[PDB]
């Protein structure tokens, strides 16, 4: 797949499951345009959301709903959430893998972009 | 506030990297509160705004695409983002910690009592 | 049941023909080899998978990544990356290792399943 | 020339009273012991302060990270952190390692300034 999301909880060591996760495109005027919205699962590697859609060259963001992910453990985070904005600026064809490593009060954004 | 950065490709402070503010208005806007650049010098190794902080949403920016272009990096982030709730149980005592590469940043916080 | 995931933070991609040597524990600074081999992008698998399963016990993960660095004119901080855990405490887990490499830097980070 | 902090990416917080153990590589290609501490803080110093004059050789610090979360109830995936490095070798270099702690993840970072 052209995206992949991992969300991963680093207290636990596991995928973070039952995550809200919304990306979106720069509009003119700062207008995010939605693109893709989901919620996270698991079953093999593929314990992230994927999306089918290729991404041409623009500004993206990612939002990742961590605060309802802790507030769910009893536990009230640092971040209010985590979002990840980027430039898609190879116009040709590009695969982009994003994780999101999470803890109460850290967290750790890494991407990896390849070309198929 | 206190905003430490670290280069993980250099080993050294993140130099000359900018750093903004904001306060969360009633408009779901961000309302501007501060700016700000890591200067090294003596001990310090981040940018510390001499703000009042009060309660509230506080948003803060690190420009990371302008520092690792000018080292001539193409990045991977537009910025590096940490929103949170500033005051919510009287006064604290915030650093944010920022670990930079090029693909990659983790933002830790560290809050200690006054 | 083994994963190693080697990525290059610098660059955002998979650190490839990077060597992996995992060890069992077997006495006081005594180790058994368990499996080696070296990272190979071969597109959704970009590291290194081994079919041997583990049987309970201390496992120690050496990535050479200081030869990944030498290659590319760096002299890294690390001389190399080991991860050291405990194996099967509870039972059948499948276990992949992921580690983020930077010159002055490097994190790793574990998800066990099933 | 050494110095090694700790963070708690759980609780927020400096890692205190984390214990530090820093070896020296032997013409032999062992470890013979080098410096002893835990972590403390007193005052902004959030790591452990080692004294000692670093000479050009590999060194291999240890963190005691299990016996952290053990202590907080968790178990947790390492058996500890180590740092492997070659020091002062292009001359004395002052080291700030630092070190970043959940569970499951870490990371280390060396901070490598010119005195």
């Amino acid at each position: 797949c052209p995206l992949m999301v991992k969300v991963l909880d680093a207290v636990r060591g596991s995928p973070a499951i039952n995550v809200a996760v919304h990306v979106f495109r720069k509009a003119a005027d700062d207008t995010w345009e939605p693109f893709a919205s989901g919620k996270t699962s698991e079953s093999s590697d593929s314990h992230g959301l994927t999306t089918e859609e290729e991404f041409v060259e623009g500004i993206y963001k990612v939002e990742i709903d961590t605060k309802s992910y802790w507030k769910a453990l009893g536990i009230s985070p640092f971040h209010e959430h985590a979002e990840v904005v980027f430039t898609a600026n190879d116009s040709g064809p590009r695969r982009y893998t994003i994780a999101a490593l999470l803890s109460p009060y850290s967290y750790s954004t890494t991407a990896v972009v390849t070309n198929p």
